[PDB]
């Protein structure tokens, strides 16, 4: 089962992602503080040129369509860590699980890192269950850490260490 | 007993002398610096965006007795991070920075990190009102080993004095 492949996200994929991220609230769920709504070409250009960041389009092996997005950021070669983020299943079997496993393969097997982190807002309980099934562990709840209008959201900080990925 | 004042070039040598090893540099400041600490790194620190650097001044003698910082000051999320804490006095320093954060800057959340072996600092911070949120496992590499960091926080409704 090669169901998806990761390829480098490029300028010709920008409009598609701009269309998928259709509201401010959704932009925040997807990417936190990385961007302002709406997304535009200048923000995405800065993203794909940033140091210590790998940006991926997710390609369906069957159709060759681009069906999502994912990123490995904060790549830190002193502490041997990185952060998965900007996780989007754009359409469609768990494509999300395949995407997570493909990026984890890059992080632990190709880059040889020790620790991979991820943040997810506490109301996204089906994503959280999926991530726990893959092997992520909740480290703690960052209380009221993102402001969204007049309220604050709480973020679960989650991680996997290399001995949880492979023995 | 203490006041916080803007950290300047004339305070750099003193701080460089206080930071005598790489392990201590890491306990104090995490990933901010490379050992040894030097004037070029400090100049960049005092010019960094979203950062307030403080010398801690004894009101009685006017001597500089420590250091503390409020960093990652974030106006969208109304948050900041206390760090670079260097020394009773420790409590006074924390309360002075918390006063700036909550009462002057009107922030909602203040965070802090402390490595899990520093259990006396942890107790002191819990007495002041910080709450443990979670343990970041094996998050700092130090030589051939890893340390674990407690992420702690105070929200504005948990602050009184
Ligand atoms: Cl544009
Ligand atoms: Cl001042
Ligand atoms: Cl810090």
């Amino acid at each position: 089962k090669l169901v998806i492949k990761l390829e480098s996200f490029k300028k010709s994929d920008f409009k598609q992602l701009i269309n998928w991220i259709n509201s401010e609230e959704f932009l925040i769920q997807w990417s936190g503080n990385a961007f302002t709504f709406p997304l535009d070409e200048q923000q995405l250009e800065k993203y794909i040129e940033s140091a210590n960041t790998l940006a991926f389009k997710v390609v369906d092996e069957e159709t060759s369509d681009v069906i999502g997005h994912i990123s490995l950021g904060q790549i830190d070669n002193i502490n041997k860590s990185a952060r998965i983020g900007k996780v989007l299943v754009g359409n469609t079997r768990s494509i999300g699980k395949h995407m997570m496993k493909a990026v984890l393969h890059i992080a632990f097997d190709e880059l040889k890192l020790h620790r991979v982190t991820l943040g997810v807002y506490d109301f996204n309980t089906s994503a959280i269950s999926c991530y726990e099934k893959i092997g992520f562990v909740k480290e703690g709840l960052l209380r009221e850490s993102k402001r969204v209008g007049e309220t604050y959201w709480n973020l679960w900080e989650m991680s996997m260490l290399e001995y949880e990925w492979k023995k």
